[PDB]
């Protein structure tokens, strides 16, 4: 461990080893600005921007005056590492520069309790993958039968689809049950009405840094230079609407009514101590997707559900990000192999995260096994799918020697349809 | 008529007046202009002339580098801007015609301007609304009996596209690399795309948009459609075939999608509206509208390869061959509460008529590579070859004038 002059609870998501980036505003000042979480405080980077005197940031101090992290993400590794080094030094209990500047400290720090979080960046494009082998197998079994669970292409390329960028909202934003077209009865015409199979999907997502030129692929050996950091995500899904609409062009309205992400972007540098070797892949991937660099992470994920009448939330899923079959490097490389241009601020999601144990399935579709099994939510209540008033809260932590790297929370409450 | 001379066969008479973003060598800063004859009227130069109630307090939208803010203003602003423009350009109006100095600063030649994307496209969606196109593709992949899947006639099927790779006319498109499975009994291979194709489409830009969680009722859909552009949704058929089940088109589409630069406003297209096609079964009430919103727009596609002196017209179709209207597409897209934003682009889907000469893709024109397309000069094509340039154009024929779209062009570059 190491320590900041700012007191940090040992169980805190935000010790000096984390230092995630976010966009916030306060009651006293409505302008969205860039900040870093430390303990129960937020360090305002627009206030201390002039302290970044290193080579990479000196000429670009204005990136900290922005209302989004896009420009900072676009700067690349050198700038990221320099910013992190400066912050760790500045927040160190041994450093006097900020610690002893009573006047500056007053203007630079704000309690997280007084802040309103905003989306961390302007997301140009959002892509959602389907990289959890257990998730894909479970869904495949439920809709195609065990014999035809995984389609022939799954084990050869990280399958994915373009999502809707506009409806990605920050943690805390209410999600309204969607209206749409469904076809419950195969022998009858479709009907218009409120979604009956509302579900959540536990995922993680990463932001793209520099990006590539239109027409130029990103070699897998260079992929790691384009990944800025991660956030938690809940890909809200209307299963019945999707089932009717999705053949043969894919998920559309069943996903676009809302997708929530946590507000604190945890930088890859903060996650490196928790890297583990990649899962063995068989069949072996084509050369362009082959890389030895370990890039699988040990991140404990928890999903809790709190009904409108419940006093305490119930943990309904405990999973881990290390259960993904395709790594982020393979996802980013595959995404640009045709020359598609990834841009700073773009968001690439992992896909629903499911482990082998039934308690680690990342969606209520899997947890209730297509509504055949009731999920015990405690105090005599059960669930198959989400009910109005239900609140889903996703959290994640990496456990190190004497500290934890957390993501804050990814929450949302379901509102009744119109 | 305008005091600005306009050739009789010009795409840009005073009845059109499309919006675009351009720049010049003198001034590299992208700015908003309107096409008239072979000139461009710089709106940032004449922004002070918009004195009406809807624009007087929003003249700054004309100083922007994109049309987004203007699109977001809504129909009252769009209509006021058009009325002012038609008044200022009419040969009988003195204001702009006689202010020589302003006149010299406001106009520039199209032949010396560089066009840019008209807006920052937040999200792009592509539909599958041409019945003949869907049937043709279905017949090739699933066979005659299962050409059209069950949901097709019930809702305007579509998918989210890739926004970053939408490029303006003239941008070269590099043949994409990727995974393909030519032999179903062997593992997939990595290599250059072999079935590169184009897709004739049209697309419209969204205006004001809706709040997150609030659907746009069909009766108000017409209020959110700003204008249209031509589009070529470049496609890598072999890459798509292997990747698309069950989540849809991905890398087979995202390597590039071209749009023309001039946004023709809906008001210029109204004189060419025709009754909507009969839908059977009739759609659910939320998708029903009586207002005609199908348009008579002649589309033409030419191809010119290396070693060819003249380009050959390989397709002649029309936008009226669409089953689902733009009003139905917009309404369906927001029915679940999804928030459409100014500048969003919604494409029609490949346009195919019943006539074989009107099929909007080479996949259809060559019938999956079984029929050779004669492009003249002893040359034939099934799919695109390196060096091939595809040019799409579209026109509405009025009495004594034409409303044109300029062109949607692109040349194929060899794979890296
Ligand atoms: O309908 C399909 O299966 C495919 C259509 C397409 O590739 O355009
Ligand atoms: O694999 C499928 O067919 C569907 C997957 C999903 O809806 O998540
Ligand atoms: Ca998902
Ligand atoms: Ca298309
Ligand atoms: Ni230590
Ligand atoms: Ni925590
Ligand atoms: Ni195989
Ligand atoms: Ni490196
Ligand atoms: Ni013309």
């Amino acid at each position: 461990g190491s320590m900041s002059f700012i007191p940090v609870a040992e169980d805190s998501d935000f010790p000096i080893q984390n230092l995630p980036y976010g966009v916030f505003s306060t009651q006293s000042n409505p302008k969205p600005r860039i900040g870093v979480a430390i303990g129960d405080q937020i360090l305002d980077l627009s206030v201390i921007k002039h302290l970044f005197t290193g080579p990479a940031l000196s000429k670009h101090q204005h990136v900290f005056d922005e209302t989004t992290l896009n420009n900072f993400m676009g700067l690349g590794q050198a700038a990221w590492k320099e910013a992190r080094a400066s912050l760790q030094n500045l927040l160190s209990a041994s450093q006097a520069r900020l610690r002893d500047d009573k006047e500056l400290r007053q203007r630079a720090f704000t309690s997280q309790a007084s802040a309103t979080m905003h989306l961390p960046a302007t997301i140009g494009d959002y892509t959602d993958f389907y990289s959890s082998r257990q998730h894909a197998t479970n869904v495949g079994i439920m809709f195609r039968g065990k014999e035809n669970a995984l389609l022939p292409n799954w084990l050869h390329l990280p399958v994915g689809y373009h999502g809707r960028a506009s409806s990605i909202v920050v943690s805390g934003t209410p999600i309204r049950r969607p209206m749409g077209q469904m076809r419950p009865d195969n022998s009858k015409p479709p009907v218009y009405g409120a979604c009956r199979l509302l579900d959540m999907e536990l995922e993680m997502a990463f932001f793209v840094g520099p990006g590539n030129r239109f027409g130029e692929p990103i070699p897998i050996s260079k992929a790691h230079e384009h990944i800025f950091g991660m956030v938690l995500m809940n890909d809200w899904s209307a299963r019945d609407i999707q089932q009717w609409e999705y053949v043969p062009l894919g998920p559309f309205l069943g996903k676009s009514f809302g997708t929530t992400i946590s507000p604190w972007v945890v930088p890859m540098d903060a996650l490196m101590p928790f890297v583990v070797p990649n899962p063995k892949q068989d069949p072996k991937p084509l050369p362009y997707l082959c890389h030895s660099q370990p890039y699988t992470f040990d991140i404990n994920l928890s999903v809790s559900l709190k009904g409108e009448g419940m006093s305490q939330a119930a943990t309904i899923c405990r999973s881990n990000f290390k259960h993904m079959y395709w790594t982020m490097l393979q996802q980013l490389t595959h995404h640009s192999v045709n020359g598609c241009n990834l841009r700073p601020g773009d968001l690439l999601a992992s896909g629903t995260i499911s482990g082998s144990d039934p308690e680690s399935f990342g969606s209520m579709l899997e947890l209730s096994w297509k509504g055949t099994k009731a999920i015990d939510v405690g105090q005599g209540q059960t669930r198959t799918f989400l009910l109005d008033g239900d609140e889903v809260i996703i959290t994640g932590h990496c456990q190190g020697d004497g500290y934890r790297v957390g993501f804050g929370q990814c929450a949302g409450k379901v509102l009744p349809a119109l």
